[PDB]
């Protein structure tokens, strides 16, 4: 049913905003089409954990506060879009990073993440435009969407001194997860379950955002060991953290427990695209045993996530059991 | 006044973003400094015709409508600066897109691009938090800008078939210049004038619509060109529509009056590096008197807008002033 349903939401976001093209905006079959593939390409595949989670939220505070059913579940379906539709706009801007007479594959592509972005606005000024929240809800979205981009200046920029391990630290580390990643993946469709459910001021945001801040760190870290140790074909990709010289968690918690003549051998092999040196990197954290802090690390956030969750149930009750959904995906 | 004005608000702006990334964001000196002096570059230099007209406008509505006086001059001066800023979020996507281990260079450009856009969002969130016209200052912002994104897509695949000079008319160049630019350039100043004067519902908008549209199309056709005649030393850049290909209005309008096998001659000529084929269609361009047609066009545009401004004084007299004004600038 909710995978279902916010399927058949996408249709009806997707015809709306392609008929707004055509009829508003004076455009050709060709491009809508074109349009229409580009939207199916970048927006659909994934595994919608951002977007379901927004109706799950919403689902469980409806059952604990027949046409108010009806209505929130479908605006909770259009923000689980949003999300998306905000994520699909940021994977657009990786590939430009990365994937390098006018080129106008580049130009396509940059123009990709523009109208992805802006068609979050579009969809949530048509389907909100008679709700009280439009105004709270655009102005919270901008605000985590800005703190994604601040987020990606911290990753980026980990390794030199804005016009380098000295930022190789945990809380480094915890600064770039919360803003790049926590903020938008797990804080935001929290809170836009509660504001289509109207249950906003109704529940102790700081253990919410706390709670969000732990989840994002506890997938991030594990998200990190696979990037190094599990094998391209298992992870899905080819792990690169290594040869970009990320500030991953095992970099920050190799350096704390190395030896000196050690951190000079990792700081001559780090952010290296060489076979053999990006080998003697994962060595070092073979020898390290990082893969067994890396377990106890996770217990203790896990704990402090079992833990949280229930000084959130004391006073939001129903909203706790998503939560708990959530963390349970994680 | 009003450039001294403008500059004091940008600085009060300025200190604003750059000390709540401080207190708020968790951000290191290292990096304030950073974004202050990439604000500085991508924001000031211009000529600020849009931010400034927001200024005009407002001025003039309230002499023909004390505390109320210097809190809508100040509003207006924050839109004009949101439209600046936007104009240097344009001006930064636009840089990525010719411009072209991780290159951090491209990496702070893309990420340049979405602050300077978030900022616009962050400003009028602040400045406007306990103003009325907040929401709708937003979706109509977020509209113009979305507007431009369709514009760019118009622009960029005006030669191809979104997966040739079919789309090369006058029409379909007008559909360009109307979302690509018309809209944020000349709409958008004058409705953030109306919006922070209390004024929007007292103008008639369709007359106003018409006249950013004309405006923006005598703008576009004097700059098509300048780009192919205005030596660089003049100009100020290098001219680059006829190796790119551009659906120009010294194209369109040639191939209306070209022969056959002129066209032939064009088509083989027209988006090419060669220093030959271009000089080729600079020859076919004066040897069908564009630049003649150019007086004669920009005259009968100049018409429709020195008469459409007279319907608008007759239900809005102050507006049509910093219209004309406007149209002066141009
Ligand atoms: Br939300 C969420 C729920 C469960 C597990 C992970 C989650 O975050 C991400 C991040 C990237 C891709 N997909 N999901
Ligand atoms: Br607004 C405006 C007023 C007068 C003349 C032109 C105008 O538009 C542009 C466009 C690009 C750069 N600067 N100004
Ligand atoms: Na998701
Ligand atoms: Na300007």
């Amino acid at each position: 049913m909710p995978m279902q349903m916010f399927m058949q939401v996408y249709d009806e976001i997707q015809m709306f905003l392609l008929e707004e093209l055509e009829l508003k905006f004076d455009m050709d079959p060709n491009r809508v089409r074109y349009l229409r593939k580009m939207m199916d390409t970048t927006c659909l595949g994934g595994k919608y954990n951002r977007g379901l989670t927004v109706i799950d939220v919403a689902e469980s505070l409806l059952s604990l506060s027949g046409a108010r059913r009806k209505r929130v579940l479908h605006d909770a379906c259009v923000c689980g879009w949003m999300i998306e539709f905000l994520q699909a706009h940021y994977l657009v801007e990786d590939d430009i990073m990365d994937n390098s007479h006018p080129d106008v594959t580049v130009q396509c592509a940059i123009n990709d993440g523009l109208l992805l972005k802006s068609w979050t606005h579009m969809m949530a000024m048509h389907f909100f435009a008679d709700r009280p929240f439009l105004q709270d809800l655009l102005c919270r979205f901008n605000r985590v969407d800005y703190t994604t981009a601040v987020g990606q200046l911290y990753d980026v920029t980990s390794m030199f001194d804005s016009n380098d391990f000295a930022e190789f630290t945990l809380s480094n580390y915890k600064r770039i997860v919360k803003y790049k990643t926590a903020y938008y993946t797990y804080l935001l469709p929290l809170v836009m379950g509660l504001i289509v459910s109207e249950a906003l001021p109704t529940v102790d945001m700081g253990v919410t955002e706390e709670l969000a801040m732990l989840m994002g760190e506890y997938f991030q870290v594990q998200d990190d060991v696979m990037d190094c140790f599990t094998p391209p074909e298992r992870l899905g990709k080819v792990g690169t953290d290594i040869q970009d010289a990320k500030c991953s968690w095992l970099a920050v918690t190799f350096l704390a427990k190395a030896s000196s003549a050690q951190v000079a051998e990792f700081k001559a092999n780090y952010g290296s695209g060489d076979s053999e040196k990006v080998a003697t990197v994962r060595r070092l954290y073979e020898e390290a045993d990082l893969q067994g802090d890396y377990v106890a690390y996770e217990a203790a956030v896990a704990e402090q996530v079992k833990e949280l969750i229930e000084k959130l149930r004391l006073c939001s009750p129903g909203f706790a059991a998503s939560v708990e959904t959530l963390w349970g995906k994680t």
